[PDB]
């Protein structure tokens, strides 16, 4: 419970070997010592690897409760058409575009190039001034700004703030690791992974992961 | 990112050609430095110019607000008659008068030649107290007037106060040019300019503006 | 018009941000600026791509100007077979090894084994030659070694030999790029690419790239 300092729940816990690379000691959210390959050597690069991995946790994060909510929501009381995932993508091809939760009083997107190009103007824009600054005040921090996108202001008390930013990359490795198991199961079964949540919830050990074993046999 | 100064985004960027008219260096909003003609050599009537630009782009803001929202609250969920902003001028002669919201609980104007005496009226006195001050406490400013116009109150810090002058500015400029452009529909094809934009959606490259360019041929 | 200096035509021109990172400040050919994830911040590790950009774009110049000549050759006035370059690596296995020009009076490599040992032997040989050196006088620059490989003499004048060193740069990220195109065109279409030029140029708008949108479709 110390993950600021030598004492931190280090990568094996009681088969720690305390003798951990120097380069990283507490100080920063996150660093769980786990370094067999070292890539991360260069303090530089380091840094370019802290920014990296919170923009990968957060994008990560969006993505996968983007993946958790539409086919509850279609499940429980609403209807979307393809809730799961895949072929909501494809909604605007199918028959009147794309309506917004399954509604033809919402969005409704005809044409999906007009959403590429907006979306690459748009895109573009809000990476640049992420990068760079701009608007909301210019951006002084890489990492975490602390200008106006805190508009509660929890940003006051400091170790609680730094309590907020180990939860945040923690919360971020376990929805990179996530949505990689929603990408292998796109793969392998290619069905609905909350069809998949249901499934093993209603068949715990028969149909568990090996009847999905013997699919990509080469011949 | 530097418009109050030497360094401003000029009319060319890196084509900037640095030796600019000199009557013309920062201090104010949207000088971008674009004067191939001239016809602002003068400073009193240069302020007039920064006036009258200021006149027209709130105008034109305003009337390009007036051309994209009633088209699609018609095309969303209400009902108007002629949403399409050719015949919204022609509402009150056609069977009933000019009824707001396409809702006979609203205004409901029979004589057109009432709305224009009061029109004239009250026009009349809101142009002349712009012009000379008035109500709300006499205009000291003839640009931008400081008094109570603004009952947020978002005037007190000034760098960011400039950056929404700027912001205004180009704005207006943008309006100004899209109002050109939904006059230049109304001539060309003289169908609704949301209908335009739902056809181009619907056919990005097959009716594109070519189409229409063989309807003024004289003979 | 100004490569080597600060006034270079930079990544974004117009939209230049002339704040650009000092570890490249010109007198280098190719420097554009364009560095938005920087993974060449490190100055030998620079050299390297400075290096390996050189040998990728000169293959790569070769492979273009070789994927736009057979086919040309046998559209006009001679056979090759299949002179398209997918079947061009198949020619050897079809019926009579692979015949240079599609006369039986040329090549005509039977073993592809052959062909495979002596073209190791020879690759190392050259490429080892490439980097330590050797014959024709030993290898003294890695980047343009000045040594004869020049018997025209074009070296003397220096400005025209950077502005050499530039186009040289600029042709090779064109023919990466294209190359690029002519694999993903592999993939999409598997057709001909300059049988796909001849049917873009037959059909400009109606078979452009999105009749073929919908091939690689999950279910
Ligand atoms: C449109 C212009 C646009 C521009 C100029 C940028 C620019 C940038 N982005 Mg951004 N982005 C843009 C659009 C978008 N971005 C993102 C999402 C992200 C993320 C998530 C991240 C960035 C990052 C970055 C920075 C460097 C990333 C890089 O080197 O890419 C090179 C990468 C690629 C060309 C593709 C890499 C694919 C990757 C290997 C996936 C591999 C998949 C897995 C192996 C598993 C796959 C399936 C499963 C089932 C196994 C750079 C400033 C990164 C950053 O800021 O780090 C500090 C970062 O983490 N961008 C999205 C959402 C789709 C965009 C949509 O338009
Ligand atoms: C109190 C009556 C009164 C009313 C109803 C209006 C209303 C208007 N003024 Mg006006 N003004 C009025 C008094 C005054 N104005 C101004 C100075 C200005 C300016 C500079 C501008 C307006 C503009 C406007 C228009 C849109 C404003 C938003 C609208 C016609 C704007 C306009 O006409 O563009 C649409 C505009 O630019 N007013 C002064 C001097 C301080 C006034 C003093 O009595
Ligand atoms: C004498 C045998 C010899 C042969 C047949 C080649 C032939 C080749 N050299 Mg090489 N080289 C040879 C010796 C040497 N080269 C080089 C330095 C380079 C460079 C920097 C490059 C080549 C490249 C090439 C390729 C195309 C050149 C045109 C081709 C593989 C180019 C390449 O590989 O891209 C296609 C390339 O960029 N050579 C040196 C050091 C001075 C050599 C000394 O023996
Ligand atoms: C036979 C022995 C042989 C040896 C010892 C070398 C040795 C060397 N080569 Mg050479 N080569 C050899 C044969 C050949 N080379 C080349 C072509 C090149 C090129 C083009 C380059 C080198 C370079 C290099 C140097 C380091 C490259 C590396 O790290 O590879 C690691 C790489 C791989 C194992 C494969 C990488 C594949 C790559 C990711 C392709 C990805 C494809 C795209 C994503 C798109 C694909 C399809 C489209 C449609 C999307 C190294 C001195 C590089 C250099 O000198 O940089 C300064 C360099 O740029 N070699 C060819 C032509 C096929 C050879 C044929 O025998
Ligand atoms: C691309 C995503 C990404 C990136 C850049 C990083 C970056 C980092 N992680 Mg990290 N991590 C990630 C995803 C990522 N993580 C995920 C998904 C998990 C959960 C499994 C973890 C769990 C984790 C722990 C427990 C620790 C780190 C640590 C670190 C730091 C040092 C290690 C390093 O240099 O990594 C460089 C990483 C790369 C160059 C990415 C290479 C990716 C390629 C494609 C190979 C991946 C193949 C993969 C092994 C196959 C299975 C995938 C499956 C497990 C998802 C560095 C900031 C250590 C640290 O000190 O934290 C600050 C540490 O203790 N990470
Ligand atoms: C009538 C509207 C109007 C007026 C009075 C001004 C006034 C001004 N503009 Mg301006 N501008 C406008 C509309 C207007 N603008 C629009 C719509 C755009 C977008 C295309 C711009 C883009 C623009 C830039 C980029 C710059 C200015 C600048 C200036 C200042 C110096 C130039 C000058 O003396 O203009 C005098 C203008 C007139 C006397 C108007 C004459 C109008 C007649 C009918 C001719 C128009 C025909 C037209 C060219 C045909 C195509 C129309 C189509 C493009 C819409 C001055 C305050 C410069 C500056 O320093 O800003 C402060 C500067 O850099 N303007
Ligand atoms: C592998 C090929 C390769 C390599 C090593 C480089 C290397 C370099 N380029 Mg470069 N470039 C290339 C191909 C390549 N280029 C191509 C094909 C284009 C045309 C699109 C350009 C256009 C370009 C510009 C405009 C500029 C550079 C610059 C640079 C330098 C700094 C950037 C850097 O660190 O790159 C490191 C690169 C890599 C580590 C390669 C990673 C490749 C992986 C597979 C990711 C690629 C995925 C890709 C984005 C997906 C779409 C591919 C499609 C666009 C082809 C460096 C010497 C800048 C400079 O200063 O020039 C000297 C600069 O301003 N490049
Ligand atoms: C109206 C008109 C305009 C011409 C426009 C041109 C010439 C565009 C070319 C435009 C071509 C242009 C600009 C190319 C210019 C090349 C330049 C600058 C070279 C360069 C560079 C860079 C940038 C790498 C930078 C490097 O550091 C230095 C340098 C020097 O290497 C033509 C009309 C006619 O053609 C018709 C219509 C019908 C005919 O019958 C009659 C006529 C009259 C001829
Ligand atoms: C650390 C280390 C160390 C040692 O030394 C070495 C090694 C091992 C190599 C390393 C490792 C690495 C790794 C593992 C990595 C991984 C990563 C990941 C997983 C990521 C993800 C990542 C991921 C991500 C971002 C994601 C994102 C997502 C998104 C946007 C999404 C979207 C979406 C949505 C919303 C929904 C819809 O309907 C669809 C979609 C489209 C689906
Ligand atoms: C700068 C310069 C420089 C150089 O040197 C020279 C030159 C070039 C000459 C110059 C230029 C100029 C220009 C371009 C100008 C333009 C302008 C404009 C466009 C305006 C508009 C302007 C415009 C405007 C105001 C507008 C306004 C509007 C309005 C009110 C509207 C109204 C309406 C509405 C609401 C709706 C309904 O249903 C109808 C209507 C009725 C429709
Ligand atoms: C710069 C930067 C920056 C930022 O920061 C980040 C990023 C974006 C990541 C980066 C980018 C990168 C990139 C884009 C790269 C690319 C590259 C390429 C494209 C290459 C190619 C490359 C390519 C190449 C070499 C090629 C080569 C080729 C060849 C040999 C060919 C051969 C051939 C021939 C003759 C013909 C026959 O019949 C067949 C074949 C076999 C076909």
């Amino acid at each position: 419970i110390e993950f600021y300092g030598p004492n931190r729940a280090k990568w094996l816990g009681p088969y720690s070997e305390n003798a951990t690379p120097a380069y990283l000691t507490g100080e920063f959210p996150g660093d769980y010592g786990w370094d067999t390959a070292g890539l991360s050597a260069d303090p530089e690069t380091f840094k370019r690897y802290r920014e990296l991995e919170l923009i990968h946790a957060r994008w990560a994060m969006l993505g996968a409760l983007g993946c958790i909510t539409p086919e509850l929501l279609a499940k429980s009381g609403t209807q979307f058409g393809e809730a799961v995932w895949f072929k909501a993508g494809a909604q605007i091809f199918s028959e009147g575009g794309l309506d917004y939760l399954g509604n033809p009083s919402l969005v409704h997107a005809q044409n999906i190039v007009a959403t590429l190009a907006v979306q690459v103007i748009l895109m573009g824009l809000v990476e640049g001034y992420r990068v760079n600054g701009g608007p909301a005040g210019e951006g002084l921090d890489p990492l975490y700004p602390g200008e106006s996108f805190d508009p509660l202001g929890l940003a006051d008390d400091p170790d609680t703030f730094a309590e907020l930013k180990v939860k945040e990359i923690k919360n971020g490795r376990l929805a990179m690791f996530s949505m990689f198991g929603f990408f292998v199961q796109a793969i392998v079964t290619g069905k609905g992974p909350i069809q998949n949540l249901d499934d093993h919830l209603s068949n715990p050990t028969v149909n568990n992961a090996f009847a999905f074993a013997t699919k990509f046999t080469p011949s």
